[PDB]
């Protein structure tokens, strides 16, 4: 048969770039494309998209998988670089680093390089994860200024931590903390990521970081989808049933005895489980199309399998293709149903699942 | 690798199947190995335990890469095959398997093969997931002896819904079942996994098949772990830290501001997310050790990123080891600090995760 799968939409990958420059007008791209590209393919998806500006990963072992399949566009670690013994690599594969501590600013001071590199230093404007704070940032930046590794000019990156609730301050804040660092500097600004670009025209500056929304799905947390921005979703987790059921009333379902039938009908048992990334936590109920029909999951989600009430007379059958989130399903709409993070639900799945591509 | 990796303990493993051989004397071992050997790694585990007297996978696709990689012993296809197509594949591989619909006894009535098969009927004996109803199951069951594709004899295979939980009935109610529907039959009986295993000792007839107890882990909800049945861990999620910064009271950290500082101190950032398969879900205090220290998550777990609370002169480093669960903190502990079954926490993690293996 086929069981679980997703299918990439690169047609739609490629909408969502365009429809992002459509957005952010007068900022360069970079595809952020960390976490196996949130679930769709690291290397796969850097392909799909040879317009990116660059390419965005949170690790040093992801830049360099690009590398490997021919990818050739300039990645920038978001992170920066974990060991100084990194640096001549870094430098060798021309990729560009943020710079967050004094370990790799000591490190960029001291290496000997073939080749300057291209660094942004990382700002703390308050989410308070990674960054130089505010008070430390004029004496680092110097610092910077001075390396004979770095190229000239020294970027400046930072990050939103609430971007996805305009009605608080702290994005206002964030863009009065980067504002007053970046005066008088040279060298592009960035800080802007999904939130920044579609809610927040002001911090797009010169490169914005698209993540979420290039895959088509809404970094927001209203019922908002992809399509709310004329994004396409790229992402379908399907599968198939690999059982069609006689059940009676009164009779439980699953581990636990969760759910119970309140009626005879015919249960349809798909072949997706957690072991491929599909939420345990799915409770009886959420959604999930059957031959294109909305039907119910009934029970607990176990590793490798999921039950759903397809009706007495249904006419389902062993073989059916069954869509867990996909073309009449967004994500989202299983994100509400779930209380799972889209960004969790795309990105946390398994290496079971197999990898299709479209267009 | 210095970030997101899986250790696992070989001889922690050889343990664990030989102190389940002591403690299910009578009965043979399927060693569980679906969804990537529980986030062990599925060749790898079977390769630690050539001592198995067979291998259980959920899907076809896991067997044949149990073959790929060299592994001869006898493996059980637990929800059977979803093509008849796929019989002729199953029969020159060896590949034992469950047979619970009408699709699977047809395609096996006839197809012609080179070589008979070795079938496990499936009976439904109160999980209303996969099998025959007691009801339509002597019929089935006599279709199954007449096979000559069928190697005789037909052996019964059944699961339990609620094993963990034994002061409902359910338990003793599918063994009362089962034992109605073997009653005169030859054939191997097999019904227990790692809660029958443990707390069911007239569930382990013929073979019993440890899965989550197998990597010493324990399969109930009792606060309970692998080493109260003297089964060692196998697991270990570990990473580093990439930052250890200063901070302020009264300010927050992470993404929507969940957790802010009482007092000035300093924060960890872990080479570790969701993106890996940590989980979203964990709440500010899950535990986490820092150079053998256990230290509390603060604010939101990212994708790649994690931030516990160190201590205001603490004086731990960007690059220090860091234990996710494992040695000096079971997955256990992680589970219900974090309220994510343990089955779900080993196994739903990324390819982005390296795997160790020791001893
Ligand atoms: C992952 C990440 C992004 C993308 O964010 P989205 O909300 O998914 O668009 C951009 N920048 C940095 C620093 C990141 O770590
Ligand atoms: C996966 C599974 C098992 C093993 O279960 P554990 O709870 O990890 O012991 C055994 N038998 C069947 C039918 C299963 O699907």
């Amino acid at each position: 048969m086929q069981a679980a799968t997703v299918v990439i939409n690169r047609r739609a990958l490629r909408h969502n770039l365009q429809r992002l420059r459509e957005l952010a007008p007068a900022s360069k791209m970079v595809a952020v494309v960390k976490a196996n590209a949130y679930g769709h393919g690291l290397l796969e998806t850097a392909r799909t998209l040879p317009d990116a500006d660059a390419f965005g990963v949170a690790r040093l072992e992801e830049a360099l998988r690009l590398r490997a399949g021919g990818i050739t566009k300039p990645v920038l670690l978001l992170e920066g670089f974990f060991d100084a013994r990194d640096l001549p690599t870094i430098s060798a594969q021309h990729f560009h680093t943020a710079v967050h501590n004094e370990e790799q600013l000591a490190a960029l001071e001291e290496a000997s390089l073939d080749e300057p590199v291209t660094v942004w230093m990382k700002l703390d404007t308050g989410m308070h994860r990674l960054g130089v704070r505010p008070e430390q940032a004029e004496a680092f930046y110097h610092r910077l200024t001075q390396c004979k590794n770095v190229r000239q000019p020294v970027n400046i990156v930072s990050h939103f931590a609430r971007a996805d609730e305009p009605k608080c301050g702290a994005t206002e804040k964030q863009l009065a903390i980067f504002n007053t660092f970046c005066e008088g500097k040279p060298g592009q600004r960035s800080i802007a990521a999904s939130g920044g670009i579609l809610l927040w025209p002001q911090s797009h500056f010169d490169w914005v970081r698209p993540g979420i929304i290039l895959y088509g799905v809404s970094p927001l947390k209203d019922r908002s989808t992809g399509a709310d921005f004329g994004c396409q979703p790229v992402m379908s987790l399907t599968s198939s049933l690999i059982a069609v059921r006689e059940h009676k009333a009164g009779e439980p379902v699953g581990y636990g005895g969760t759910w119970v039938s309140e009626r005879d009908t015919r249960l349809g048992v798909v072949a997706m489980g957690y072991g491929d990334g599909y939420p345990r936590a799915a409770p009886s109920g959420t959604p999930v199309l059957v031959n294109g029909r909305e039907v119910p999951i009934v029970g607990r989600v176990a590793m490798d399998m999921i039950c759903v009430d397809l009706g007495p007379q249904a006419q389902d059958k062993a073989g059916d293709p069954v869509i867990l989130w996909g073309e009449g399903l967004p994500v989202e709409r299983i994100a509400e149903m779930t209380k799972v993070s889209a960004y969790e639900l795309i990105t946390r799945l398994t290496s079971r699942v197999a990898m299709k591509y479209v267009d």
